[PDB]
């Protein structure tokens, strides 16, 4: 059904790996801030797919 606590984190550690995660959408310079939505407004409120869930990863940057 949906992904929250324990298993949410579970899959983001599982789908991002060495990455790591964060769990606020990143909102941009001088707009809004519905308050501070992410991931649980997503994924635990409600369902979301693997495409979703994978854009809270953080970078990878390389570096070269």
């Amino acid at each position: 059904e949906t992904l929250c606590g324990a298993e949410l984190v579970d899959a983001l550690q599982f789908v991002c790996g060495d990455r790591g995660f964060y769990f606020n959408k990143p909102t941009g310079y001088g707009s809004s801030s519905a308050p501070q939505t992410g991931i649980v407004d997503e994924c635990c409120f409600r369902s979301c797919d693997l495409r979703r869930l994978e854009m809270y990863c953080a970078p990878l940057k390389p570096a070269k």
